[PDB]
């Protein structure tokens, strides 16, 4: 649902650390962060917000993303890095990035999903390509 | 918030000193306040190894308060305080829980270096640390 | 460390010696001193129960003893008490003992000057307070 | 010692002069009674039944206590009323009694009670030491 980011985030982890001097909240180990309907799993998660502009940040091979769309579209995915920016409504997957859908799957080098604009993208290095399919 | 170097005022029901050994003890409704820092507990045992002091609170639970520079307070609770004045370094252990204006952590051991403004939470291998955020 | 093994110079306005006691009273601007100790009161009374015992009185009466290691003990109360036999002191006020570093206030403060080990109590409803400046 | 106050009062001097009711004594005067030994310069009795008063700078007082510990002293006047066994030192007065050491300006003493008091006039003060 739209406004899913206007939800309290719950983060479970092994360790954590905080930097009150501008905000730099770091979590490590079996990290499972959920907001509203979103579910994210990573090795490490940093979250900055420099006194504002919140930036969640996934790390780990792999790092898994999941969400529920407004229309009831269970859009999953994964990369080496999640980048949920609550500011605009950005997602930057990198590197071995795979996105999905109830139809159009993608796999590339950098996927950029936008919850608001309902739009995706994909990029590839020289020597590497992209991937898509269709639903039967 | 220049609390670090503030006069420390411990108020309680009973005091117990030991000038050789240096094991000053407080029992009853104990309230140690240093500036804006406000610990509550059932027993405080301020101790000095050398000449270097270590305030130790105990309770079910013991509580923590301080007013942050930004005007939003920090409230906490655990089974034990461990305030080392030598480093301005606090240690909430056993059912630890901290609470900023926005966020609230809960783990097993929370460290808080008061000077830098850095927190750390930890869990026993088999348990887990939890956090929520706002808005 | 060696105040009690010294003669005790009291200065008073009045006084009473019960030779069959002793119950040696002192009254009016009473300023008893020993070594460093300067018990100042509105009424002193020294006994030997059957090992000397001093009983200061008057709000507020005071105390001082310099300890073998630089320690300039203070303190005051409405009911002072000293026992030379065990080096025992019992303030009772409006009780408030002090030191170089940390000060204690309450209802009753005992003290074993003997070996420094001290204590302070407060009636149900009152509370003990202590600061500790660097 | 307890019972002196019953003993006869051996007043003795160099010169004396009875009246009708005051007797003077003079020159190296020594009035004793049991173990009491008031030494002075000019003793006088009266009627408030008799009242002994001695004078001198200083007039010494002595009395052996029941416990073997003697009692010294010395003052100007030495007011003594065996009417009620009462004693009074006055002026630069100091009833030494090791352990004790009272040293005031008006030391009062009731022998039968085994009690003492002391006084000072607002300017100087009562000094006592306890050994």
């Amino acid at each position: 649902v739209t406004g899913d980011t206007d939800q309290p985030i719950h983060i479970e982890s092994d360790q954590q650390s905080l930097d009150m001097q501008g905000n730099v909240v770091t979590f490590t180990g079996n990290v499972i962060v959920t907001q509203g309907t979103i579910k994210i799993n990573a090795d490490k998660v940093v979250v900055t917000r420099p006194g504002g502009k919140e930036v969640i940040d996934g790390y780990g091979k792999p790092a898994t993303f999941y969400q529920m769309q407004d229309n009831g579209k269970p859009v999953e995915g994964h990369a080496s890095q999640m980048h949920y920016e609550l500011a605009k409504d950005f997602v930057v997957l990198t590197g071995n990035a795979y996105l999905q859908q109830v139809d159009s799957n993608i796999k590339g080098d950098k996927i950029t999903y936008l919850v608001k604009e309902q739009k995706m993208q994909a990029f590839s290095d020289k020597g590497k390509r992209v991937t898509t399919v269709l639903v039967p």
